[PDB]
């Protein structure tokens, strides 16, 4: 570890300078990122068309941009748009899914899966099995490959990038081991989709509008592959449905806020138009200039490796701070946004909270020092 | 009667942009004013500056005034309230938390989708007594009740596919007075008629007649029942401590379309819901009168019902659907045509419903009414 310096790219300033000014400093658009100024008057313009032509006439002229919004996502996880669905987010996508998934109900996943999935899972009635991980949390794909053949489940849920830890998961490769034993892979794609590549096979993928993709919120997406698809069975409308339609016509039925999705396709647009690989190449800058610059701080200690290729970085106390009160501090004096992931995030895995910062590509040294610095005249 | 001068017609019209052509359609999606679509876009912006939960945790105070505001016209207290996506959602929330035997009676001009709920949720669904019109018949009700008891009444107190309104007060007595809890779909009724009669619990949607952004409802629910419910998501054996209400307003949500809804229920508030709900009730009758001679098309709803929803059956077998899409394209006026779908167990035929709101004028109602003449 001799330190590196940062590369340049014109990309963070665009992106910076696509967007409104922010009052102190945002390092959380693992939480919630921030919309550019196009995205936010996509949104209230067609709020306004509702109110001149009326609102499902305005939604129905819309149809060009949510489906222009499918292809994009699609385009990102190799599946085709007519796989790809609207929804609130990705809690209401898993929950779509688990609730309409035919037969046995089992499947294996990490023991850092996202404690609201397990919550969404058990709710569900599956049987949750542990995957093989190493000491970081990451799949141990070789071992995992020989589990699923001697004893299968009915799918794998991989969250291919934790809300509560930055270390990216070998996907695609996890993805061919669960296929070799015949076992479909569910993605939770929340933080990963804009962030790592997230084509990799999967036969459903999910994720939220309002992180990496700095999209509205109340949005997310869920994409279904149509072999998988037809052999659901949604619970609303009931399966003696008198209604003819598909599968994903019903896990997309409802009122919703479609300014939102229109400006969610905008979103999505603007993650294309800059560049899919050369955003996720900076993201993995980005925590490495964030796991370099508070590798020496006194009281808190960077959990992921330097080199993962994530801008998710968190921070374990070492003399027993709480990381609530640090970030409420960190607002009310400093200005300075994060996130303070409790056990509940992810039970099975996390023994002890910790203080996440997810900074987008804008993201400077100097601020990164800033953070360091506010961290350490932190009462 | 008939060309009343409101002062409140012309300040609602003005509030909001223009419309292209003419809009009469508010039962289905009304009309944001200038103040509620800034709000939003204010929210939006305020998420970039500030980080999203940080401006989520500053709005609280527009959030709470929306729910008390809510409270104030269904009777309930400000933390009774919660929000939804909408009204599905809502009513989805509470069946699917609903403890013990689930039986239930409704009207048979129930919502479709509501049925669709009741079914998935593994409700017996029992009919409740009504007149021609539909419209429940309270003491008949009452007797029914005693005989055969049910674990709940659900009453949709205005009906998306037809302009009675039901007499909500009376038969939540008769149903109390049989020990029986009612649940009110206001989905048409909040902002229209008056809600404020007693219920155990009260749904509805924010861009009807409250003329709130998308993608926005409320669930009000009295203590004492919320207390009895038992959430779907988490299950009931989880360990995180959080209330009945916590958990049904638990999600990914838009927090600017909340407190834009906060901002339009403030609106009818401050307009006078009395005020505007006497006005529907003209927009109605104008509406009946202005349509009682058309060929084609007979008006459904009696003159006098204190709703500005009518509806228009073809008595020559046209298509409400093929009308909508020839007004719309052909004369820029906005309708719904509502399909025998959306109450199976009443609609033998379906229908085009109007809904506007308290800025429509005779001369639209009469360019309405010329338009329904000349249509192929
Ligand atoms: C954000 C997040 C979720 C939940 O997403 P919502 O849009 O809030 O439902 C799920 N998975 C992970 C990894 C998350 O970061
Ligand atoms: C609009 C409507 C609903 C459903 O409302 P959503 O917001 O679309 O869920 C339910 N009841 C009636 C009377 C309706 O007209």
């Amino acid at each position: 570890l001799v330190p590196r310096g940062s590369h340049m790219v014109m990309l963070a300033q665009q992106w910076r300078d696509a967007r409104p000014k922010v009052a102190g400093l945002h390092l959380d658009s693992g939480a919630c990122s921030r919309q550019s100024f196009a995205v936010i008057d996509a949104t209230t313009a067609h709020a306004r068309h509702e109110a001149e032509v009326g609102g499902y006439v305005a939604a129905e002229a819309a149809t060009p941009a949510l489906d222009a919004g499918r292809a994009a996502v699609a385009s990102l996880i190799g599946f085709a748009a007519s796989d790809v669905v609207y929804t609130s987010g990705s809690n209401h996508a898993i929950d779509l899914l688990l609730s309409s998934w035919p037969g046995k109900r089992t499947l294996a996943c990490l023991p850092g899966e996202y404690g609201p999935n397990l919550s969404a899972m058990a709710a569900n009635g599956f049987q949750v099995r542990a995957l093989p991980v190493d000491d970081d949390g990451r799949v141990l794909v070789d071992e995992a490959s020989h589990e699923l053949s001697a004893h299968p489940v009915a799918l794998v849920h991989l969250t291919a990038l934790a809300s509560h830890r930055g270390i990216a998961q070998p996907a695609a490769e996890l993805v061919e081991a669960c296929h070799n034993a015949g076992i479909p892979v569910v993605i939770d794609a929340a933080q990963a989709l804009g962030h790592l590549d997230c084509n990799v096979g999967a036969d459903a993928v999910y994720s939220s509008s309002r992180k990496w993709l700095a999209g509205p919120r109340g949005v997310g997406v869920l994409a279904v592959r149509p072999e998988l698809a037809e052999r659901l069975q949604p619970r609303i409308p009931p399966s003696d449905w008198p209604i003819p339609m598909s599968v994903l016509e019903k896990l997309e039925l409802g009122e919703h806020n479609a300014a939102a999705r229109v400006g969610f396709s905008v979103a999505v647009g603007e993650h294309l138009a800059a560049g899919p690989t050369a955003v996720r190449e900076r993201l993995a800058e980005v925590g490495r200039l964030s796991r370099q610059v508070l590798a020496e701080v006194d009281g808190w200690r960077v959990v992921e490796p330097v080199d993962q290729p994530t801008a998710i970085t968190t921070l374990e106390s070492t003399d027993g701070a709480d990381p609530a009160s640090v970030r409420s501090w960190l607002i009310a004096e400093r200005g300075i946004v994060t996130t303070a992931c409790e056990l509940a995030r992810a039970p099975f895995e996390m023994r002890t909270p910790v203080l996440r910062i997810s900074p987008h590509v804008d993201v400077t040294v100097d601020e990164l020092e800033q953070f360091a610095a506010a961290l350490r005249e932190a009462p």
